[PDB]
C-alpha cells in the first residue's frame, strides 16, 4: 500500500532459434543468422568477371585452332568455362603434361596470337586432312603448319626466330607420329629422325615413333604437342629433318587473375562476384558448403551445412501468473525494447523499455555482423580438385593439400561461431545485470532486492517517481526518511 | 548466542593436478584428463579393418607375381602392411615412377586379376629364368609373359585387346633390357627396337637399352615395368619387334578407402579402429603424439606429448583453524558434493552438499568431455611421410605440406585446451558465486556478509531453519523483527 | 562533517593506444606492444648461422666447378646465398630437374668432394675449351672429365666404382651434345650413341642429340648434367661409347639443417637468428610481414602489417570538477599504481595506490608477454616461394600450399590478438571490481555505496582510519554504533 515494486527484465519471443556456444551444445536465443551458404541459383552470372564459355571446345582445342573453335581466336577471359560435352574434331593429338599447358594458358587469360614469317624454304607448307574439316574442306589446326616434302625432298630445317620484343613469347608446336613406314616416306621423303627446338636456356628433343594407334575419327597416326617459352633477347631455333608440325607464330603470355573451371552450369545475364561449378553464389556469408572449387570473392568452403550465429539474447519463456523480473523469466509482452522496467504503484502496473541497454546490445551484435557479413576475400587460379584419371603421387598430394585446408577451415568456423555465440550470450546477459545494478545503486537505502529481479521500494512512488528512476534522476534523499521508517518498523 | 553463521563453500582434494589456462601457465585443479594419446600396444589389430601382411613381399612384388608372393593372388585389403625385411626374388626389375604405381594399387585395394587370351602367334611364350624359381623350377613373374623368338624369327607384333566391360582395366607390362648384344639376338632374333603400347587416348613408347648393369642375384639384365589403364569402350594396342614382357590379362582397379603402410609391428587378434606404424592406438582422445602416419578413425597428430583438460574446479588448500567459507579457502572434508553449506547454530556445526550447483558443474564438464572424447574422424590413403631416398622438389613439398599441417593442428590443440580450461575454471567459479548470491537474496535484511564467504544470521536459526535456507523455502518475514532488533542495536 | 568519502579508482594516461578486442573493433588502452615485425636492417648477419655468399656463382656452378667458383671447393654452409648477378662462365650446360639437384645439394650443406681413380684406359682425358678459361688458359669444370678419342679410337667404356664406405656418394656427370656431325667424329671417333649409368637399384640412359643450339658465349653445343646417388654396398657402373662427361669422384651427401636463399642483401658482421631475403630481422615478435621466405628462428609470416597487443587497461578520460571513483572515470593523477584509493575526511583529500591489485594485473600481462615474446621456432629448408619461369602444375601446387598456410596463420594471429586483448580488458576490469568488493565487505554497515565507485562512510574516519581500510585491518565493530546512528537518523 505504502510501497511500490520495480522489476527489471528482458524480452522473449515465441519462436526462438537454437544455437551452439562453448557452454551449451544447444541454447535457444531470440534470433540467429546463417553463416554457411548452401544454395546456388544454378547459373554462372556473366558479370562482373569476363566469362568465356568454351561450348564444344576445350581451352587446348581453342589454342591449337580446331576449326569449330575459330570464333575463339584472340579472345581473353577472367574465367574460361569448359563443358563436359566438349570434344575434339581435328587431327588426333596428345599433349605430354596436358595439365600444365592447360593451367599456364588458363592463368595467362589470353589467346592473343601474333603470326610470324618463318623461313620454310624447301618444303611444302599447309598440309591438311579430311579428319580436320573447315567449311567442308580438308584443313588443319589454324595455329600449326604441317610441313611435308617438296618434289620428294625434305632438306634439313635449321630455322631461327629472335625475340626482339619486351615481352615473353609462347610457342606451340608438334611432332607427327605416322601410322606406317609408308606414310613416313610419303610425307617426309626419308626415315624418321629427331626434332630439336632450342633457345639459349633450354632444349627439347623429340623422336617421332612410327606405328598404328587405335583409330580416332579414322586416323591411326598421332600428333604430340609441345611448348616453348622464349624470353626477350633470346632466340627460338627449330632443327628438323621431318615430322615437324610447325608454329605459325606465338601466343602472348600474360600474368593476372585468370583461371579455368569445369562446369555445365548455364551462363546467365546477371551479376555475382563468386563463381562455383554449381553456379554463382551469393557472397554475404563467410562460409559455404556448395563447392570447394571457387573463383572470385567467395565464402570459404567448409564441411558444415549450417552454422547459426546468435543475433539476440537467450530466449526464456514467461512464467505464468504479481509482476516479476528477469530471474528465470523473460517478457514476451515487451516489444519496443530488449530490456526494460515493469512497476506496480498507486497508479497501476506499467512497462517501459530501456533504450540505452537495448542499443548497447544491438550495436555490439551489429558490430560482429559487420565483421562477418560481406567481407569475403578473392582467390583466382588455384589447383585442380577433381580428376578424371588415376595418376598416383602428384594427385595424392593435390588431394591431401585440399583435404587438409578444408578440415582446418571447418575447425576455425566451428570454433569461431561457438566463441562468438558465447560472447553474444555473455554481452546480452551483462546488459541485463548492469541495468539491475545501476537501479540498485540509485535506490540506496530506499529499496530491498526481492530476489526475482525486482525491488520493493519502501515509499509511495508514483508514475513520475518511477520515471525518475528509469531516467536516472531519482533523488534518494527526498524519500529516505519515509523509506527507512517503512523498512525498519516493528510489525 | 542469539545468532548463527552460514558459510558457502566448495570442495578441495589432497592430490590436485596442474593445468594451463589463458590466465595461468600453471593452475591446480581437482582433476584433469589427458587429451594426447602417447602409447601404443605395439601390435596392429587385425580387426575391424581388413589387413594384408606383405611378409617378405612388397605390394609391387605381389602385383607382378614373384613366386614367393603366389599366396597373395586376387586378395583385397583395407590396409596392406609392407615389412622392412621384404625382398624381391625374381628377375631384377625397376619401375619408373614406382611410388605412383604403388600408390594407385594401394588405394585400389585389390589384386584381382582376369586372364585374357592375347594373340601371340609367331613367338615363343612363357620364358623363364633360374633367377625366378617356382617350386625349384625355372620360372617368371606369374602375371607376365616373356616372349622370345620362334625358329629364330620374331615377327612384328600388333595385338589388340578391347575393353568391352563396364569397368576400367589396369595393364602391367614390361621391357627387357638385355645385358649384351649376344643376348638380344639369342632372345629376339634381331637388333633391339621400340615397344609402343597405346589406346585411343594415350601412347607410351619405350626403347630397350642393351648393356650390363651390376649383377643382382647374378643377373646383369633388367626389366623396366610400365602400366596402362584402359577405359570402357577403349582398346589396348601392343606393337613390338622384340623385348616385350607381355601382360597375361588385367587387374581390376577399384576405388574406396584402401591404403598401404610401412611397419614392422606384429599383427594381433584384437580390435582397434586406429592403426599407426607403431601399432594400433586407442582413439578415445582427440590428439596423439605416436605417429603422423595413421589409418582409420584416429586422433590428430600433434607435437605436444601431453595436454591436460581440467575436469574439476580450482583446487584450494583448507586454511588451518570458527568455520569459514570459500574466500581463499577450499573444504577437503566435503566429499559428497562440489559445493555446499557449513553452519554454526544452537545445535552444533554442520555441513551439507548443494546438489543443484554440484550437478550444474558436473553436467557442463561432462558436456565438453562428450565433445572431445570418442569423436575422432577417419582418414585413409594420404601422402607418404617418410622417405628412403633423396629426391628434391616433390619430396620437399610433401614434407612441407605435412610439417605445415602438424604445426597448425598443434596450435589448435594448445589454444583449445587453454580456452576450455579457462572456461571450466570460470564455470566452476560461477556456480560458487551464484550459490552465494542466491543465499544472500533469501536472507534479505536478516543477515550480514562477513567477507569470508559466510553470513552472520542475526536470529536464532536452528537445524530446520538452516535447512529451509538450503532448500530455498526460508521465509525472511518470520524472523525479520528479531533480526532487525539484533542488527541495529546500540552496544 | 561527521562522515568521510572513500573512492576506488584506476589510472589513466594522456596518450593511450587503440587496440582490437572481441567486443570492440577499436578500444583505447593505456599501452600496447606490436606483435608484427615489419622492418629489417637490410643486411644478412653472418652470425650465428654459417653463411656462404655465392657472389657470382650459383650453387650448381660451384658444384660443377666453374673456374670463378674455385674458391668454394669443399666448403659447407647453413645458408647458401645466391645473388641475382650470378652468371655461368664455363661450357654452356643445362640440368634436367635443375631445381631438384639445387635443392638436394642445398639441403646437404656441403661441397666436400673426394677424388677417385676411374679407369679411363683407351681415351684422352682432361678435355678443355676456350669457353671455360682458368688462369687465362683453356680449361673445364673442375669436377668433370671431358673424355675424347685416343689415336682416333674411342673404345667402349665399361667402368665400375664400388661404394665400400659407410656413407652415400653423390656422383655428378654429363653428356655432351655436339653442334655438328663433324664435331661428333672429331671428338669421339664415331657416331653418337647412348650413355648408361647404373647401380644395383637404378639405371639412367641418355642419348646425345647432335645439333646447333643458339650460341652461348660462342658455343652452339651443350652439356646436359645428371646425378646418381650410390649407397654403401652398391656399385656405380658407367657404360659409354662417346659423349661422356665423366665424374672425377663423388660429393659427400649429408643431412641436416642447411638451405639456400635468393637475396641481394649485403652480408654484415653482426648476430641475428632470423634471415629473410630482405636481410636479418629481429625475432622478439611472434609474427612478421617482411617476407614469407625465412631461415632460422623466425616470427611467422602473416598478411597483417600491424597487430597491437594490449599491455594495460582501458584508458578512460578524467571527468572535470568532489572526488569520484572508477564509474565512467579514470585518474590521470595516479602515477605510482594502476589502482588505488582517494579519500576525503577531516584531514584533507588524499590518494594512495593499491600495490596488490596493481601487481596482480601487471603479473598477468607479463605472463602473456612471456608466452608471445622471444618464443619463435626454427625452420630450415622448405619449398621455393618465388619463381622465374612459368611451369604449370607443380608450381601451382607450391604456390597454393604457401597461400593456404599464410591465410591460416594470418587468421590465427587475428583471433589470438583479439582474444588476448579481450582477456586483458577483462582481467584489468576484474581487479578494479575485486578491489571495490573487498572494500565494501570490510565496511559492513558503516558505509553506503554512492554509485560512482565511492563509499560514504558514516563516521569520522581520519587518516589512520582510512589507512586501516586500505591495509585490510579496519575493525567495523569499533565504529558501528556511530555509523548506524548517522545512517538511520530522521532528518
Ligand atoms: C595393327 O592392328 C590394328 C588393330 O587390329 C589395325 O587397325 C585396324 O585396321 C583395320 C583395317 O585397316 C580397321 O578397319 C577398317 O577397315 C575398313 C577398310 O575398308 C574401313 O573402311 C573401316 O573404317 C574399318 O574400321 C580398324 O578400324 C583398325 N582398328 C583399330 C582399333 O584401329 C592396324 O591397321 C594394324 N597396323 C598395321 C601397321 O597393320
Ligand atoms: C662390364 O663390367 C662389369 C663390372 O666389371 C662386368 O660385370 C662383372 O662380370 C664379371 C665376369 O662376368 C662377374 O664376375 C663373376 O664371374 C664368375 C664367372 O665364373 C661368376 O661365377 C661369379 O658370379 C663372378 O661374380 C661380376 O660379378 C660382374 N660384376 C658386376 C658388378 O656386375 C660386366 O660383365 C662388363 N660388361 C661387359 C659387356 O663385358
Ligand atoms: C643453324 O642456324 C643457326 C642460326 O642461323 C646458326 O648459328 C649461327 O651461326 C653463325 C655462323 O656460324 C654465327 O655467326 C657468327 O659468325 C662469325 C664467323 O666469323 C663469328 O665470328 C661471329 O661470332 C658470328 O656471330 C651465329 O652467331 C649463329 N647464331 C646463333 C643464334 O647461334 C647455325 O650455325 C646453324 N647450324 C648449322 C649446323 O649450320
Ligand atoms: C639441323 O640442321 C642441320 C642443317 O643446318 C642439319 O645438318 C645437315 O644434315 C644433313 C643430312 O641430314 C647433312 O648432309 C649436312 O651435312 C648437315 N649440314 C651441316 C651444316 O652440318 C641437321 O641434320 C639438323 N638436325 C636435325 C636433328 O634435324
Ligand atoms: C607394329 O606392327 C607392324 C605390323 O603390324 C610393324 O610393321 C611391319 O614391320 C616390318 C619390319 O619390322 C615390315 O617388314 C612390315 O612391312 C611392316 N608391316 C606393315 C603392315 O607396315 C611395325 O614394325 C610394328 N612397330 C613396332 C614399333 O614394333
Ligand atoms: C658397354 O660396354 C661394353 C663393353 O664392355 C660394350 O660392348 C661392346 O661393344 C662393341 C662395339 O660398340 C662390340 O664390338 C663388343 O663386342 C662389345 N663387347 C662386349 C663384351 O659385348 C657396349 O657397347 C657398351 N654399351 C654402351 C651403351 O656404351
Ligand atoms: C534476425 O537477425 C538478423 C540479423 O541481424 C536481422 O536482419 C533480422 O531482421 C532478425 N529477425 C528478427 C525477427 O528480428
Ligand atoms: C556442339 O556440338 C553439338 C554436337 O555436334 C552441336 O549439335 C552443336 O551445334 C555444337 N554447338 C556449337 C555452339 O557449336
Ligand atoms: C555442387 O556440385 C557438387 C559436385 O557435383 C555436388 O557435390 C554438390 O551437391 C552441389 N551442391 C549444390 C548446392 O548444388
Ligand atoms: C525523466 O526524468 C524526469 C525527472 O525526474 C521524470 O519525471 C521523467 O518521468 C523522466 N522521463 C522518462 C523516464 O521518460
Ligand atoms: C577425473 O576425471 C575423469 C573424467 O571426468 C573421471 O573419469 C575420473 O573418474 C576423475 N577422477 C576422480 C578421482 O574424480
Ligand atoms: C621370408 O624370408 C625369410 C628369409 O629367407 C624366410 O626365412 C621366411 O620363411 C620367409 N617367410 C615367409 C612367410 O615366407
Ligand atoms: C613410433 O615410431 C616412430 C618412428 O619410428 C618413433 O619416432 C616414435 O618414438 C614411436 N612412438 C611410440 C610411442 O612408440
Ligand atoms: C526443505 O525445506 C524444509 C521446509 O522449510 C526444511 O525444513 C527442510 O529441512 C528442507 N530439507 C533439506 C534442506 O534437506
Ligand atoms: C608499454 O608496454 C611495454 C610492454 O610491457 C613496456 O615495455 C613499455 O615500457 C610500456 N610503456 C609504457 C609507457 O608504460
Ligand atoms: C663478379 O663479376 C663481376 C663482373 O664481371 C666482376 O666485376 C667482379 O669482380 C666479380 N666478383 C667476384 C667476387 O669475383
Ligand atoms: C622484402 O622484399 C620483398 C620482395 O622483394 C618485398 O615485397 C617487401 O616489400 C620487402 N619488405 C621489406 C620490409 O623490406
Ligand atoms: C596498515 O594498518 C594500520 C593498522 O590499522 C594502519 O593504521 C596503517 O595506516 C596501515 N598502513 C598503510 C595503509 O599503509
Ligand atoms: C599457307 O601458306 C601459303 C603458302 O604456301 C600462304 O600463301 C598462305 O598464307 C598460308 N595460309 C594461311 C596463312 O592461312
Ligand atoms: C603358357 O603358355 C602355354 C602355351 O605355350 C600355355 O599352354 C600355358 O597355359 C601357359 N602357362 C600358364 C597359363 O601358366
Ligand atoms: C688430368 O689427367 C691427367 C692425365 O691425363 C692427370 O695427370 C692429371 O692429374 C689430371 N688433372 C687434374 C687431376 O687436375
Amino acid at each position: 500500500n505504502s510501497t511500490a515494486t520495480l522489476c527489471l527484465g528482458h524480452h522473449a519471443v515465441p519462436n526462438g532459434t537454437i544455437v551452439k556456444t562453448i557452454t551449451n551444445d544447444q541454447i535457444e536465443v531470440t534470433n540467429a543468422t546463417e553463416l554457411v551458404q548452401s544454395s546456388s541459383t544454378g547459373g554462372i552470372c556473366d558479370s562482373p568477371h569476363q566469362i568465356l564459355d568454351g561450348e564444344n571446345c576445350t581451352l587446348i582445342d581453342a589454342l591449337l585452332g580446331d576449326p569449330q573453335c575459330d570464333g575463339f581466336q584472340n579472345k581473353k577471359w577472367d574465367l574460361f568455362v569448359e563443358r563436359s560435352k566438349a570434344y575434339s574434331n581435328c587431327y588426333p593429338y596428345d599433349v605430354p603434361d596436358y595439365a600444365s599447358l592447360r593451367s599456364l594458358v588458363a592463368s595467362s587469360g589470353t589467346l592473343e596470337f601474333n603470326n610470324e614469317s618463318f623461313n620454310w624454304t624447301g618444303v611444302t607448307q599447309n598440309g591438311t586432312s579430311s579428319a580436320c574439316k573447315r567449311r567442308s574442306n580438308n584443313s588443319f589446326f589454324s595455329r600449326l603448319n604441317w610441313l611435308t616434302h617438296l618434289k620428294f625432298k625434305y632438306p634439313a630445317l635449321n630455322v631461327t626466330m629472335p625475340n626482339n620484343e619486351k615481352f615473353d613469347k609462347l610457342y606451340i608446336w608438334g611432332v607427327h607420329h605416322p601410322g606406317t613406314d609408308n606414310d613416313q616416306i610419303s610425307l617426309y621423303a626419308q626415315a624418321s629422325g629427331r626434332i630439336t627446338v632450342s633457345t639459349k636456356r633450354s632444349q627439347q628433343t623429340v623422336i617421332p615413333n612410327i606405328g598404328s594407334r587405335p583409330r580416332v575419327r579414322d586416323i591411326p597416326s598421332r600428333i604430340s604437342i609441345y611448348w616453348t617459352i622464349v624470353k626477350p633477347g633470346d632466340i627460338l631455333l627449330i632443327n628438323s629433318t621431318g615430322n615437324l608440325i610447325a608454329p605459325r607464330g606465338y601466343f602472348k603470355i600474360r600474368s593476372g587473375k585468370s583461371s579455368i573451371m569445369r562446369s555445365d552450369a548455364p551462363i546467365g545475364k546477371c551479376n555475382s562476384e563468386c563463381i562455383t561449378p554449381n553456379g554463382s553464389i551469393p557472397n554475404d556469408k563467410p562460409f559455404q558448403n556448395v563447392n570447394r572449387i571457387t573463383y572470385g570473392a567467395c565464402p570459404r568452403y567448409v564441411k558444415q551445412n549450417t552454422l547459426k550465429l546468435a543475433t539476440g539474447m537467450r530466449n526464456v519463456p514467461e512464467k505464468q501468473t504479481a509482476i516479476a523480473g528477469f530471474i528465470e523469466n523473460g517478457w514476451e509482452g515487451m516489444v519496443d525494447g530488449w530490456y526494460g522496467f515493469r512497476h506496480q504503484n498507486s497508479e497501476g502496473i506499467g512497462q517501459a523499455a530501456d533504450l540505452k541497454s537495448t542499443q548497447a546490445a544491438i550495436n555490439q551484435i551489429n558490430g560482429k555482423l559487420n565483421r562477418l557479413i560481406g567481407k569475403t576475400n578473392e582467390k583466382f587460379h588455384q589447383i585442380e580438385k577433381e580428376f578424371s584419371e588415376v595418376e598416383g603421387r602428384i594427385q595424392d598430394l593435390e588431394k591431401y593439400v585440399e583435404d587438409t585446408k578444408i578440415d582446418l577451415w571447418s575447425y576455425n568456423a566451428e570454433l569461431l561461431v561457438a566463441l562468438e555465440n558465447q560472447h553474444t550470450i555473455d554481452l546480452t546477459d551483462s546488459e541485463m545485470n548492469k541495468l539491475f545494478e545501476r537501479t540498485k545503486k540509485q535506490l540506496r537505502e530506499n529499496a530491498e532486492d526481492m530476489g526475482n529481479g525486482c525491488f520493493k521500494i519502501y515509499h509511495k512512488c508514483d508514475n513520475a517517481c518511477i520515471g525518475s528512476i528509469r531516467n536516472g534522476t531519482y533523488d534518494h534523499d527526498v524519500y529516505r526518511d519515509e523509506a527507512l521508517n517503512n523498512r525498519f518498523q516493528i510489525k
